[PDB]
Parts: structure tokens; sequence; C-alpha cells
RNA sequence: GCUUAACUGUGGGCGUGCGGGCGAUACGGGCAGACUAGAGUACUGCAGGGGAGACUGGAAUUCCUGGUGUAGCGGUGGAAUGCG
């Protein structure tokens, strides 16, 4: 295989689930884990506890590939932000940085309207 | 006065008007005007997302291109449509 010294916790953080794939300095996703990866789906996808299961297991991969060192590269809003925050501390990769790594379109396109229920 | 009354006669006021002559000049108005407070013009600056026209930007989205890289992703109160 290969080793990654430093890696980068890319969470795509989606209110459906915590995609916490780990990237290497590169910009390749060494590996991911999220909700469903753990075995989370539906509105178990979005519990938090399926974000610090995600970020532990890929946590667990990233010390499989000899990571420690890294910087978390959280997207945007969803269900356990800190959760999966302080899994990936407590499974082998220490925090760094945080960085809120959030598309901005500043008033730019247009989404769909909207949701009543 | 009609027996009274109803009713009729008599004369007034009334018929508010119009027309003609005569008057007034406060006001309207007409004429001749005049004045700048009104209005309109200049000078000098002040606010600018007032508009139009021509040029440019990248966020961002999606798609497309090369990767790494996974069996999940998104879906909702949950689902199942949808895809991998």
């Amino acid at each position: 295989k290969k080793n990654v010294p430093h890696g980068a916790a890319h969470i795509k953080s989606t209110f459906n689930n915590t995609i916490v794939s780990i990237t290497d300095p590169q910009g390749n996703v060494i590996a991911w884990a999220s909700s469903g990866h753990v075995g989370f789906k539906g509105s178990r996808k979005s519990t938090p506890f399926a974000a610090q299961l995600a970020a532990e297991n890929a946590a667990r991969k990233a010390q499989e590939h000899g990571v420690k060192k890294v910087d978390v590269f959280v997207k945007g809003p969803g269900s356990g932000r800190e959760t999966a925050i302080r899994s990936l501390q407590a499974a082998g990769l220490e925090v760094g940085t945080i960085s809120d790594v959030t598309p901005q379109p500043h008033n730019g396109c247009r989404p769909p309207k909207r949701r009543r229920v």
C-alpha cells in the first residue's frame, strides 16, 4: 500500500449524513466513511450517533494507512459536526485545525423553491 | 253680497320679470400699462442603487475532462420512487 502522514478530514456533513472522506494532502480521498458506511440509513443516517461512528471508522482506516495528524475540513451543516470532530480526535486523528469548507454562492445560482412538510 | 257657508262681485297688493333712459366705480372683468415676493433662467457646489447603453469578474451551481477513492448517496416524520 502506502502511508499518509498528514490527512484531511473532508467531512461532507450533509444533514442526511456526514461522509467523512479522509483525503491525502494531494487532494485524493484515500478512504471515506459515512453514516451508511457504518450502516446508518434513513433517519439513522441523520442521527448524531452516525456522525461519530462514521468519523471513527474513517479514522480507523486512517490508522490502517498510518494516518495520525489530520486537519479537519468540514463541509456544509449537518448532523454531528463537533461529534464527528471528537470522534476523529478519539480515533487516532488529532484535531489539528477546523475549517468550514462550505460553498458560498454569493447571490448566484437559483435553487429549487421550498418545502412545507 | 250669495239665508250662513261654499260662491260671486269690487278694488289693492301682487304680477318677483324684461326692456329704455339716467348713476355708481368698491370688486370682478376689459384696455393701457408698471413692479418683483409668485413663477422661470444663471452662478457656484451637494446625494446617487435615476435611467439607458458598451466592457469585465469570479463565487457558486450543474454538466463535461483527468485523477484518488469507496457501497453508498440523495430522498422523508419514515418510506419508496432516483442513481450508484
